[PDB]
């Protein structure tokens, strides 16, 4: 699994050559990048399978795909193929409006997006090895990302000031999205929407049980003082300087989809970013491979 | 037929049903492996500007005449003559189906007066009991049809299956309350026609509103239906996913999700090749549990739907 | 342990060894007898313990003493001049508003009054070795006792009905009342009106520790199709009719206060109580110790 660095978005062979010349720790294949899917519009799935091998024997770093929230075939299929970690995203149309996908059973590592502390718990919780604290991607607006950053480390800067009694409170109440499918159903045949909570909703697991496992997630936020998991900023980043916003905010890395590609120069723009994001405590560098970068993505 | 309706169900179950509009398409998905097709003038995602009713009984003959595999037909919800219409011309099925325009706004066909078998559509647990005490052969879980979109499918089953699951919890005597809310659709004209001669939009228990049953005859029908869901942890009918599945991964979702086999509109004949693609739902429908075979017939498909 | 009978309150050597004579299976000893509590006012309290022990001498039959709802010294003073069995009941002025006394640290038995299938299994989980479900004691009218018997088996026929899980959102429901305390003195804070499950709130168990113990009461009463503990009806027994009554509604046993000595003839009343109860299955009986009975007490 990836630690630090950059992620790229890429389309074809040429582009994901063009991310591992310019540095890139991995590379993400998919069939359309995220601008283009939110103007594109239409429902975007899972790439196909022959382009991500594609790539695969194209490059000699780590392959991500992604697949739909809550598609568990198409998370099968691209484990099958082999690539190394898959990205269950929101940048692709949505499978399964109630549950994302049980990630634990797999063997393959996933990666997940969340939007705040309670998103990141629950995405941990039911398997995700890396989280993406995501804001909005394609618009090539870096403040989506820094929205999330910050109410990601302010919640777990109040979490580490509280009680683990308080600390189950908090469980308990991340643990009442689980149950929105069962109170739906229980007012759809007549009844009060509530719920008993030892009765299984998600997965065979009852809502006590999903409590004491938010629980256990959050005592090991509240010791780490951070996510258990690495943790990269994605969506908006368009130039050097963002990148290396991100990692002063406390990310371990970032991805970049739109802000490469959909820019005047890939490559030169592509190595920028990588340069920035290993120095990104060091202002002399950044300007200086942000310097005659030429057009950045518009948004 | 009673037992020769379901008996023609539980032999369609496993398989994919795909909408054609020609003897080319017909034949595509014979030998693409189809259980059976669906014939219509118009696939739903072309439905989706004017009035979709019937297709030409001349179409629906030519496509029974083209194929060995057995033939179903739309009819408009309510619409009784169309059904009959249908039947009349000998398709092996009639699907009542949202896709084409209603004609009746207050009840579907009384199916169980007909002798061929009728596939109905519902989005919860209540309306597949509706359909099926009315006499619907078979239920499909139906979501949206003509978006390619399989979140639709996928919502509909998560609230069925859920919906079963919370029923076998139930003692009797709680089902029976869930038939009694179930049984109140039924009771909307009689209301609104009471209120328009200036009374309470109220009715009585014990007078006829649907097909001469009573609101009460109606609850103690739907009563049965659910104790035997309940008894089963499933419909008493053959359930299949429809919507929006336009892949092999759909396909297999669906199934995962205990569908017993898929409807396939759009996502073939509006793909880049269909009889590759039909081939590739097909085989991914019978091997669900396959990753690696699913995985292999989603290779190299080409350009999918989108909506 | 009394298993069946009368169990009448005497306030005297001469009014104990009356109930004795007539049949009773023990004695109430008391000061001031319920429907004479509730004129006076005042403060009643437990009863002087040499008027107790001068009881305990003179009757062959077990007695009974109360004391005030939640006021454990006087408890353990009862217990430390031997009383066979301590009534901790609403007839006295309650001593803490907030809590019971908790009876499992004692060794000797306690009976507790309770309305309805909540306070019942609050009781038991508290210590409680028998049960009286109770109505208006010192009113003379056997409504109160009646109105209380009914909600008793209609909610426990209720909970027959229902899955363990359902029995455990009942238990929870039923928990509550624990915390009514700590909520209050949260809101003294300036801070709102709710509490944390995981911490103390009584004799040292969490809200969560009450629930799951109310549940295994509950799991109880429903695989009994009644209460744990023995349960006799009282307030309100003023003739041999209303005693049967009670033991058709289902009661163990009676308990009897203003209804004998505030009667006309103490004795007869008794012994006519004691048959009625042991016969109340048998009209005849009951119709020929009513005969000629006497004045009846007001109330
Ligand atoms: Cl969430
Ligand atoms: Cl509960
Ligand atoms: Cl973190
Ligand atoms: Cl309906
Ligand atoms: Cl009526
Ligand atoms: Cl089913
Ligand atoms: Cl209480
Ligand atoms: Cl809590
Ligand atoms: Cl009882």
């Amino acid at each position: 699994m990836v630690k630090h660095g950059v992620v790229m978005d890429v389309t074809n062979v040429e582009q994901a050559q063009i991310a591992e010349e310019a540095g890139a720790v991995a590379v993400m294949a998919l069939e359309r990048v995220p601008a283009d899917i939110r103007a594109a519009g239409g429902v975007a799935r899972m790439s196909d399978p022959a382009l991500i091998e594609e790539i695969m024997d194209a490059v000699s770093i780590p392959v991500m795909a992604k697949c739909r929230i809550g598609h568990t075939t198409e998370a099968l299929v691209l484990e099958a193929i082999g690539v190394d970690m898959i990205d269950e995203s929101e940048v692709l149309t949505q499978a399964d409006p109630f549950f994302h996908i049980y990630k634990k059973k797999f063997n393959v590592p996933f990666v997940c997006g969340a939007r705040n502390l309670g998103e990141a718990v629950r995405r941990i919780w039911e398997g995700a090895a890396m989280i993406r604290t995501k804001g909005e991607a394609g618009t090539g607006n870096i403040v989506e990302a820094v929205r999330h950053m910050r109410l990601m480390n302010e919640a777990i800067a109040q979490l580490q000031r509280m009680t683990d009694e308080e600390v189950y409170g908090v469980a308990k109440f991340y643990a009442n999205r689980y149950a929105e499918l069962a109170k739906t159903v229980r007012e759809g045949m007549g009844l009060p929407a509530t719920v008993l909570e030892n009765e299984p909703i998600y997965e065979g697991f009852t809502l006590a049980e999903i409590i004491d496992g938010l629980y256990e997630v959050l005592l090991e936020v509240k010791k780490l003082g951070r996510l258990p998991v690495v943790n990269f900023a994605a969506g908006g980043v368009a130039t050097p300087a963002d990148a290396a916003l991100m990692m002063q905010l406390g990310s371990d890395g970032v991805f970049v989809g739109s802000g490469i590609f959909k820019s005047e120069n890939p490559l030169e723009r592509a190595r920028a970013i990588v340069e920035a994001t290993y120095n990104y405590d060091k202002p002399d560098i950044v300007a200086e491979v942000s310097k005659n970068l030429g057009e950045a993505m518009k948004g």
